[PDB]
């Protein structure tokens, strides 16, 4: 089961990745949680990225690819694996393609998480995310169990840096700027499927599950 979700900032990938990855048991790859590791562990990569993420800036193809390939050769993406946030370029999709001939692999589907716009700003400001392990939670519309504290791990919860109103928006227009060409080639070769993204968690889940069932 291979796998991309695809989104805007605040969609629901990370949400649906999680209940994606207990389901199934499937590695979840998420750059965007790689990269935060990284700037955590102050390796040279992770400041080089932070740099571009504090400014809702993409991190350079070369180095996003890089972190992603390395990350698929390891055991555990052998019987399938999820790719949460990458590819987000046309470029990074062109690699990927490039990566899973080498890996005697192709993807079964890019699952997009359609939200509008005008929703992703109340995701963003309420997100808080585990210290820990990563989860995602909203004190809105997911909260944890306990406040503060990650229902998996005992994790403390906080707001990302990069979850404020002027970044956000920044974000907003680069990931958007990058979606219809990622769009068009998914869809060129027909392993694109859209998912409304604005329904509950478990009705978007239900959906996913849909098209999954069969691999
Ligand atoms: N279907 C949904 N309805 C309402 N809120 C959601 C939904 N999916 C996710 N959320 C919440 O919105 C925020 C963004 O979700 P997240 O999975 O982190 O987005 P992504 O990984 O696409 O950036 C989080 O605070 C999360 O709990
Ligand atoms: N595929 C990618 N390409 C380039 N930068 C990325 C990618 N995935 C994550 N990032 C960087 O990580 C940040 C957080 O991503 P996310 O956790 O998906 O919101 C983004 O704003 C980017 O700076
Ligand atoms: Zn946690």
């Amino acid at each position: 089961m291979n796998l991309v979700l695809m989104g805007l900032p605040g969609a629901g990938k990370g949400t649906q990745a999680e209940k994606i990855v207990e389901k199934y048991g499937i590695p979840h790859i998420s750059t965007g949680d790689m990269f935060r590791a990284a700037i955590k562990e102050g390796t040279e990569l992770g400041l080089k990225a932070k740099s571009f993420m504090d400014k809702g800036e993409l991190v350079p193809d070369e180095v996003t690819i890089g972190i992603v390939r390395e990350r698929l050769s390891k055991d555990d993406c052998k019987k399938g694996f999820l790719l949460d946030g990458f590819p987000r370029t046309v470029a990074q999709a062109e690699a990927l393609d490039n990566i899973l001939s080498e890996l005697g692999k192709k993807l079964d589907y890019v699952i997009n998480i359609e939200v509008p716009k005008e929703e992703l700003m109340e995701r963003l400001t309420g997100r808080r995310i585990c210290k820990t392990c990563g989860a995602t939670y909203h004190l809105i519309f997911n909260p944890p169990k306990v406040e503060g504290i990650c229902d998996k791990d005992g994790g403390e919860l906080y707001q990302r840096a990069d979850d404020n109103p002027e970044t956000v928006a920044n974000r907003l227009d680069v990931n958007m700027k990058q979606t219809q060409p990622l769009l068009d080639f998914y869809e060129e070769k027909g392993v694109l499927r859209n998912i409304d993204g604005q329904q509950d968690i478990n009705k978007v889940f239900a959906d996913i599950k849909a098209l999954l069932g069969g691999l």
